[PDB]
């Protein structure tokens, strides 16, 4: 397509833990950021699957060094919570077990 998705699907679902993923591995924040919202789930196939991800994130009280991140609310101060806007675009290879991050562009919100 790019055609519509939802975070309904399971894959759309798999490509938004793992963006995350890689957004809370890569950032200098002592505490762990969640996804608050899919605004937009956008999907193409061919030799692969891109898949095009509008997230709204913001920061949480657990720090990263939690072993559960299982239950982690957002702050509820704005400067603290710094709610973000990000696209992000994965790469995946379902049969061959691959995914990667393509592009991740992330700014306040």
């Amino acid at each position: 397509g790019p055609m519509d998705a939802s975070v309904e699907e399971e894959g759309v679902r798999r490509a938004l833990d793992f963006a995350v993923g890689e957004y809370n591995k890569a950032s200098n924040d002592m505490y762990h950021s969640r996804a608050l919202q899919v605004v937009r789930a956008r999907k193409q196939i061919n030799a692969g699957v891109n898949y095009f991800l509008d997230v709204e994130l913001g920061r949480t009280t657990c720090t990263k060094t939690q072993p559960n991140l299982d239950n982690c609310p957002f702050h509820d101060q704005p400067h603290l919570k710094r709610k973000a806007f990000c696209s992000f675009q994965i790469y995946a290879v379902p049969w061959q077990g691959t995914m990667t991050l393509s592009k991740s562009t992330c700014q306040d919100a």
